[PDB]
């Protein structure tokens, strides 16, 4: 009765058993399981959950009480008056929705400081299995939260207000310092919508003005209806009269970043960043992704001081080492100088010895002058025509864009009052290229710093001189404390540290694999915590039990392979949260990362950033993850319940041989 | 902000936005529509539901009135006693589930012979867009039910109990009439797991004892519980055992057959069939489906008697005239005789003139003997044992399984009294094979018909001779009147019939694809009338008033694929359907035919049964039709409109230069 295959069947059976939670549970009950070492309990069910509860509440009035605090007045931007809501059509709607972001006529936004914080669960699980006086002090420094006023319009003035010192840069000193691939850049003598298809995003990201919603539901407006009037307007020429008559369409918004922040520091401390319109960002990024994917880093080419696309994993980490080993002594051969954004990895030899440092810029973006964003714009547009002369004016123009974005932008704030930056200085933090512009202001004033080490000005690498030379000859303000050069464990033991220092965030540490030293990633345990019980997710009342549950298997298992496993304590603990997880929730279908869980959050695991678990339903060992940062003996991904397909199948093939004797 | 391209950004639209029939309607609004040829509205919405209720209401009523008729007694069969419900356990739970088909510890079975019809969607459509008298007669003359009692025990009776005659038949005999081509066998000397795992049935058919759920629900049970059980005793010579001990393992269930049924003998005529438990028909459909799969085609080889495998498209419609041409004179030469199942196409020629007789076997089981059906059996096992050697012990005692299965499996039909055919003579219809036996034996008839021509008998060209013949030395009842042999039309202008006659349901057609001729299935259009006023599914409460649109919407298109885009009349009808479906209706995602719409409900298109439409929202046009039955390669199925994807994007692509001269410098 030919319809379907018996395995075909099978197949359709399993696929859906895997969606009966009910089902999974009757049949994973007496599974065989594989446990993660883990952390003892510390306490009860009920105490770790009113435990993370105080917690919660406390932090809850931290942020209300600093939420209270007058904000001073935004009198240090040029204000514009009021801009007229868009009026474009896309077929039967504005582009601008109706009754949204209007008042009276005039285009209007609502900064969101709101009271909650993130959820409890994690920190819940913090308590069950961790020391109560360390997991609660831990928890009490840092909070997910929208910000407050007060911080927010602190900050903004600090980046918007900060004199700056215009770079000495050329084509020919940014060739030297950011070598890059031709050959893989993006041929932008092609037809632009096939371009700016090619351009990848966030598809919940606020899509600006004038669309006023995520950018896959404004996604058909700005390609069919603005972009092809934004470009008509380009290639005659005539950008001028589209900005008087529609001066939404290059309107940004500045926006309070929801964030972890410092407790204490919660009233002078919220980040701003700008969001600008979809149309425009898109028609850049082809410029700025097309870029970055042909940079170099340092660990491919000595010369680079490029490691904005460096990774930790597939030898990542060991790379480091090796190209940092080069460093020369000061004074007589290159040190060895890593630049990712605002964060900068520097070695050195005095007397022979290898030297760290790893400095903080302070608030770097209002450090970022025109004249550098200007040469590195004119640097990418022109890395592009030189190889594709034919398409030169058309991307020329896309640069001009480019500039006004990450200098000049008109934007809203909190109502109808629109506001523009007094002085070309200063970068407007999350346009297009923000890391890229941040990285090459780093790469000129250190390039700088070691030509003055070859000049002989030795002290320079004393905190004191190095500060003063950074805020002096480039505008820059190096954190400080933070300068502070640590003698390098060249050739560590297993389990030993490179340095304590940080960069992108984490510690370089050694660990055995066999007899073979593998390079990995590490973090001391109270920061692994800290991670943990602040997860970037606000409290949503929509979000099931078991979602919940899930959603803490995941994070754990996105710890772990960041480098939690090479930390005896915070092993133990995404150990106990993986193993207090239900069968059914480590076995259900999934839907993150298509199918297959979640992707840590770790933004550098490898250099197209997209990192995927190869099942839902494997556990994060020890062994698999030394192996994703070895060169390879690669293994398999551990699975939690080894028998889960043929329990849920309730299948297991026993060999039938069709060649018995009988007689 | 890299997470996704814009190109993936809006693909992800796109297949949510044909989810959301709200939008679809919305964005199709005033989108240009291809037409179909359709019939024009010959009344209003309410006209036509209500005649179409006032139908539906006879039926009702008619089919009720029949259902209340009682039944003759079921003492013509053996009677066992009853069984003990199965108590095998599959890990957590019996595999005979409990508190169903279990009185008292016993197997039991009711018959469902409801009094509800098909829906009354389609001939309210029959109504509206045709004439009110034809579709009224039409309509009443058939109906989709359940049956009566008193047709089913009259049917049941008359396929167990008949008189049979034994066919003389060898090996050598049906290497000539049913050639194949052993390289096609499937090597049944592999593992047995991945052989079960290869053969193919219906999901939702029932499973049959002990499982009493869907094949796709009792399918881990029979594979990973019962099936090893049933090896292992085979592999012992044990079955006794396993019988005695588990006699619900071995037991079929006997079942009317919901279909069309003409209404004024639903209370003579409802069919049995046997349902046999799962383990036992998929074991045996390894070798069954493997030897369908290597048989030849009488228009492959021209020895072959076997039409069992032939289909229409890509030429087929073509070979069938092109090897029925090839009939000799009578007496003289060979007829062309093609057998699949029960339908049967002949051809003679009569001083030169080709003619064509297509006659009906009544009842046709009933006349299958035990002798044709263990040669059957010993043909397909024999065939796969010479290929592969090293399985001849297993798959022989597979074959003694077939036979049991095929002849004299105990059955349930109402209750726990547990029966058998008393003779081994019958065929016990919806067996794995039922096909093959029914088609070997009636070209083992028809054979012996064809040399009796050619020893002189010339008198059997006539039906009171020919029924005389198969009744008297072959036990096989051809049905009066249905012995009509008719003057071919050897190649038919265009618009032209072969004869009236049908095969396989349809007739053949030659038609015009630009000025080549092309072969074609065809039915006037009483038939596609009946058929569509007909659907072969009971009215669900379940079921979307869109999903019930859309049902109409894929019945249409499956019918012109048929055929009925050439008879005009059954055109303009399908056509007037399918320019009535609502925009979002014909554009929306659907989950059938692997997305691309429910393929027709005709089985013989292709020859693995499979027939897919390239797309959900296109229609069937004549010239995309007439592509399939040609050998030339089909062209695009046209879509109902042209501009959906655009619209559903809300985006058009505009070319947009970046190699333009902004400044003249
Ligand atoms: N009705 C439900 C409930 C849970 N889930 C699962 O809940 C999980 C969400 O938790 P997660 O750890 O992966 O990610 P986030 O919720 O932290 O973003 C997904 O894997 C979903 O498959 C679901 O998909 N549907
Ligand atoms: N809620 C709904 C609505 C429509 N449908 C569609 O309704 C169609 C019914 O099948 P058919 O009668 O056209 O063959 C299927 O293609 C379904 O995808 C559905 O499945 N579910
Ligand atoms: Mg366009």
């Amino acid at each position: 009765p030919t319809r379907l295959s018996l395995e075909a069947m099978l197949a359709e059976r399993a696929m859906v058993a895997r969606q009966d939670l009910a089902g999974l549970k009757r049949k994973l009950a007496g599974a065989d399981r594989v446990l993660a070492p883990q952390s003892p309990e510390q306490c009860g069910r009920e105490s770790a959950q009113a435990q993370a509860r105080s917690v919660t509440s406390e932090l809850k009035s931290a942020v209300k009480e600093a939420q209270g605090l007058e904000h001073q007045t935004l009198d240090f931007l040029e204000q514009l008056g009021e801009y007229p809501v868009c009026g474009i059509l896309h077929g039967d709607h504005p582009v601008h929705p109706s009754g949204t972001h209007n008042n009276n006529g005039k285009v209007s936004v609502k900064r969101q400081f709101a009271a909650g914080v993130n959820t409890s669960d994690a920190l819940t699980c913090a308590f069950r299995f961790e020391d109560s006086d360390l997991v609660r002090e831990t928890a009490l420094k840092t909070t997910y939260t929208d910000g407050t006023w007060a911080g927010f319009v602190q900050r903004l003035k600090m980046q918007t207000t900060r004199k700056c010192v215009q770079e000495k840069v050329s084509r020919k000193l940014l060739k030297q310092l950011f070598p890059y691939d031709p050959q893989k850049l993006v041929d932008v003598s092609g037809e632009l919508s096939e371009l700016v298809l090619g351009i990848k995003t966030n598809a919940i990201a606020s899509a600006g003005p004038p669309y006023w919603r995520t950018k896959r539901d404004a996604l058909p407006d700005m390609l069919d209806c603005v972009l092809p009037l934004l470009y008509d307007h380009i290639v005659r020429k005539d950008l001028t009269t589209l900005r008087n008559k529609h001066p939404e369409l290059f309107l940004a918004e500045c926006k309070n970043k929801t964030d972890r922040y410092e407790v204490e520091s919660l009233g002078e401390k919220t980040r701003p960043y700008f969001s600008h319109p979809f149309h425009l960002s898109a028609l850049v990024s082809v410029l700025s992704q097309s870029f970055s994917g042909a940079l170099k880093i340092m660990t491919e080419d000595s010369t680079s001081f490029n490691a904005y696309g460096f990774s930790w994993t597939n030898g990542g980490a060991e790379d480091l080492a090796i190209w940092a080993r080069q460093a020369g002594e000061a004074g007589k051969k290159p040190p060895r100088i890593a630049c990712y954004g605002d964060d900068t990895d520097i070695y050195y030899r005095k007397d022979g010895k290898l030297y760290r440092i790893c400095p903080d810029f302070k608030q770097m973006d209002g450090s970022v002058d025109a004249t550098t964003i200007e040469a590195v714009v004119d640097y990418v547009v022109d890395a592009h025509v030189k190889q594709y002369p034919t398409a030169r004016q058309f991307w020329e123009e896309v640069g001009k864009l480019w500039v006004e974005m990450a200098t000049q932008s008109p934007f809203l704030i909190d109502g109808t009052k629109v506001y523009r930056k007094m002085q070309k200085d200063g970068l407007m933090t999350g346009v297009v290229g923000t890391t890229l512009f941040d990285t090459v202001k780093s790469a000129l004033a250190y390039n700088d710093w070691a030509d003055q080490l070859m000049f002989g000005s030795l002290n320079l690498l004393e905190e004191k001189y190095a500060i003063e030379f950074f805020k002096n000859k480039h505008g820059l303000v190096i954190k400080e404390g933070t300068w502070k050069p640590a003698l390098v464990n060249e050739d560590p033991g297993f389990g030993e540290l490179w340095t304590e220092q940080k960069f992108l965030g984490l510690q370089l540490k050694v660990v055995r694999r066999e007899n073979e030293k593998v390079y990995v990633p590490n973090l001391p345990f109270e920061d692994w915590l800290t991670m943990w019980v602040t997860p970037r997710s606000k409290y949503r009342s929509k979000e099931t039990e078991t979602m919940r549950e899930r959603t803490l298997f995941d994070r754990a298992r996105g710890l772990l392979v960041t480098g939690a496993v090479f930390d005896e304590r915070a092993r133990g603990l995404m150990g106990a949260v993986i193993n207090s997880t239900a069968p059914e929730v480590v076995c259900m279908r999934v839907q993150e990362g298509g199918g297959r869980g979640a992707p840590p959050a770790y933004a550098f695991l490898t250099r197209d950033g997209v990192f995927e678990f190869p099942i839902s339903d494997g556990y994060p060992s020890y062994d698999w993850v030394v192996s994703l940062y070895s060169r390879d003996h690669p293994c398999d991904m551990p699975r939690v319940f080894p028998e889960a397909a043929t329990l849920i199948a309730s299948y297991r093939k026993q060999v039938m041989d069709t060649r018995v004797v009988i007689k």
